[PDB]
């Protein structure tokens, strides 16, 4: 029974992913975000280990779930008629990317390096997981403002990783890569790697590079900021077009820009407090 559990307080937000609410589990006043969809505007269905038909999100968010991360963690959903709750963990206080950089403009590299380190590491996560998120962008990822501490969200765009060729995606066309546009395929590590080379842009220019597909297909960056020389070539090389010459996730975390990380706490006192 939903209704009892939970108490319902404010919408946080609406939009292609449902209806989202602020609200605190009763048992023990536990901070919760609380996620309505819709059944008939649900495209992707799977199966728990259980076998019951349910969102491919709750699936891909179970999957992931488990341990500690920079992953939003489900604790628990419900089915109704029409659609699904879902009951999330919610940080509070917290601050979402995209509005992050409304307010503060382009970041200082010291916060892009951290921010995108942790970003690397929550994929990864994914990835291990068996997930891939097919949305990675600054309005997908929430900062927990006192831990200085990055989660990734909503999975309602995400699939089982493969390693076979996709020819299905719905996330945002202004991060999806080169060879989606022209060609409608894409496989999975490198289409990340595309979104983490717009969202590292995103971050230290304060802007994403590429509005209209011809400017993605060109994939020639222009930088709107001073960068320095080691964090643009890191960008072009996760903006390279061929997918085989993208870094993987161990080479961008090997490389010189993303050296002598700060901690998240750290990243909160010099950055957040
Ligand atoms: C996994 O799917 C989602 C999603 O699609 C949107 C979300 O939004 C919030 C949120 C919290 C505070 C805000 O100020 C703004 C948003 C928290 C979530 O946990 C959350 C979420 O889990």
């Amino acid at each position: 029974p939903l209704e009892s559990q939970y108490q319902v307080g404010p919408l946080l937000g609406s939009g292609g992913f449902g209806s989202v609410y602020s609200g605190i589990r009763v048992s023990d006043n536990l901070p919760v975000a609380i996620k309505h969809v819709e059944k008939d505007r649900i495209s992707d269905w799977g199966e728990l280990p259980n076998g019951t038909r349910v969102p491919m999100e709750v699936v891909l968010l179970k999957k992931v779930s488990s341990g500690f991360s920079g992953v939003i963690r489900l604790l628990d959903w419900f089915e109704r008629p029409d659609s699904f709750v879902l009951i999330l963990e919610r940080p509070e206080p917290v601050q979402d990317l995209f509005d992050f950089i409304t307010e503060r403009g382009a970041l200082q590299e010291e916060l892009a390096r951290s921010f995108f380190w942790q970003v690397l590491e929550a994929v990864r996560h994914c990835h291990n997981c068996g997930v891939l998120h097919r949305d990675i962008k600054d309005e997908n990822i929430l900062i927990d403002l006192n831990r200085g501490e990055l989660k990734l969200i909503d999975f309602g765009s995400g699939a089982l990783l493969k390693d076979t060729v996709y020819t299905d995606f719905d996330g945002t066309r202004v991060y999806s890569p080169p060879e989606w546009i022209r060609y409608h395929r894409y496989h999975g590590r490198s289409a990340a790697v595309w979104s983490l080379g717009i969202l590292l842009y995103d971050m230290v220019c304060g802007d994403i590079p590429f509005e209209h597909d011809e400017e993605i297909i060109r994939g020639q960056v222009f930088f709107r900021q001073r960068v320095s020389s080691e964090c643009q070539h890191l960008i072009r090389w996760c903006l390279a077009l061929r997918p085989s010459d993208r870094p993987t996730f161990e080479e961008i975390q090997n490389h010189p820009w993303m050296q002598d990380v700060l901690l998240p706490q750290e990243t909160a006192e010099i950055h957040l407090h």
